[PDB]
């Protein structure tokens, strides 16, 4: 009953010993990437959201036992390859070194021996991060490492980037590794059905998981998020923070309506639904209506908060899958070779789940709790005395901050990667508490016992080579230059 080109799919895809829900799902989206399918949200299919609930004007925190049913989730398949790293993202050094892994581990711990020895945390790795995480568990963490197989680690599937022009699946003698690719967090869903893992911490009690990226800090379990659930009865919740003229370019979140047929069960009807829209997935046209922060003012942090049950119930009345809109990625089977036969790689974001559920909801959340880091220069601020550690493990800003964090705006080409980053510090970190921005441009050396206060920029005239700032220097609403 398939195209065949989605029968060789099927076919490479059991032969690799695939598991069968990834193929169901993937073959779902196979056949709408058949059909044609744009992705396309033209600004008339949506609405905006004007108004939704604040997590600061919360107070109410959930008893202890909510959390005894919690299940806590890092993204942990990237790479540290934006920042010149082969490594795990979550196993690089953020603070007195300690790693991201590090404080959401203690984080647990602290929750487990307070408040709910049953706190459940998993981390969803790829095959290029599973190894270097588990020694780095066994190392430091050997309560998570004993049972890091059976109730830690989600291994997240790979599907086969697919021909252009035929649909079928790429071939690539040199690196057939190439052949295959991950298929986007939306993945997260379809790996916790098919493992067996869904239905496992469903039957064993869990109620709530909490999903956010490995990499940010920002992102940890909130009481308060738990009981406004519990209390709104929510199914699945989305973390959202305001648009800032330098969020224009990304995705935000939107209202559509929509009208379900239903033939022999429930009649027709006409409900409300909750979105995301990628710029991708926006035509031109609109393009201006999708930066206009002041429509869409909320974009889409990955802060998500779930209830399993229902998660394990809705995927269960889809056929084991959970059909996500698929994103059509545009490359060629080897990133490295503009040659190398045009493909598809079919993915999904795990924030569009927001639409799978009737009791879905977005919370408007502060900046603090998205606080990814993807630069060295966000690395910079946080290894700084502008951060602090909380008892139980948090990172937060130090109180003469203000809720401000220091701009840091580090040049490229210098400290685009850990490479270059560590010789800026490697004398030392300087003080940041006091500084709004500081600004690097050309190669620089901070001194040590730095402080920096106000704005301050420090730029090397002409590449001389090598600027290093004098120790105990203390810049203040200044320029140091030779």
């Amino acid at each position: 009953s398939l195209s065949a080109a989605a029968q060789a799919c099927v076919k490479k895809m059991r032969d690799a010993k695939v598991n069968e829900a990834c193929i169901r799902t993937f073959i779902a989206q196979h056949v709408m990437v058949s059909k044609g399918e744009t992705g396309s949200i033209p600004d008339s299919a949506i609405m905006p959201v004007d108004s939704l609930d604040a997590l600061d004007s919360l107070t109410i925190e959930c008893d202890n036992a909510v959390l005894q049913s919690t299940v806590v989730l890092k993204l942990n398949g990237g790479l540290g390859t934006g920042m010149g790293l082969c490594d795990a993202k979550t196993l690089l050094e953020v603070k007195d070194g300690k790693t991201f892994l590090d404080f959401t581990a203690l984080q647990v711990q602290y929750l487990r021996q307070h408040c709910s020895e049953h706190l459940r945390f998993m981390l969803m790795d790829s095959f290029n991060t599973s190894a270097s995480t588990k020694s780095f568990l066994k190392a430091r963490y050997p309560w998570l490492y004993q049972v890091f197989d059976s109730e830690v680690e989600l291994m997240q599937n790979q599907v086969p980037k697919i021909l252009q022009d035929t649909l079928e699946p790429a071939a690539w003698a040199e690196n057939p590794a190439y052949e295959w690719a991950p298929p986007g967090h939306g993945d997260i869903y379809t790996a916790l059905y098919g493992s067996g893992k869904l239905q496992e911490l469903v039957e064993q009690g869990y109620r709530y998981m909490f999903v956010s990226n490995g990499d940010n800090l920002g992102a940890t379990i909130d009481k308060r998020v738990l009981a406004y659930m519990e209390k709104e009865k929510i199914d699945f919740l989305m973390e959202v923070c305001r648009r800032t003229e330098s969020d224009k370019k990304g995705g935000h979140l939107a209202r559509q309506t929509v009208y379900v047929k239903g033939k022999d069960g429930q009649p027709d009807a006409e409900k409300r639904v909750l979105l995301l829209r990628e710029s991708a997935q926006c035509p031109k046209a609109d393009m201006e209506s999708f930066q206009d922060i002041n429509k869409y003012s909320f974009f889409n942090t990955n802060n998500l908060w779930i209830r399993l049950p229902v998660l394990l119930e809705t995927m269960q009345e889809h056929g084991g899958t959970l059909p996500l809109p698929v994103i059509r990625n545009e490359k060629t089977v080897d990133s490295s070779n503009s040659a190398s036969p045009k493909v598809y790689q079919l993915e999904t974001a795990m924030g569009a789940a927001i639409a799978m559920f009737e009791s879905a909801s977005a919370i408007v959340v502060p900046r603090s709790r998205f606080a990814p880091v993807k630069t060295c220069a966000d690395l910079l601020a946080l290894r700084s005395d502008a951060y602090v550690v909380t008892d139980d493990f948090r990172l937060v800003l130090d109180d003469r901050c203000h809720g401000h964090p220091p701009v840091v705006d580090l040049d490229s080409a210098h400290y685009k990667m850990m490479n270059g980053f560590e010789k800026l510090v490697q004398h030392g970190v300087p003080s940041l508490v006091e500084c709004k921005r500081v600004t690097v441009k050309g190669l620089v050396q901070f001194g040590a016992g730095n402080v920096l206060t106000g704005t301050v920029t420090i730029e090397n005239t002409d590449s001389a080579s090598a600027f290093v700032i004098p120790d105990g220097a203390k810049l203040n609403d200044t320029t140091a230059s030779p």
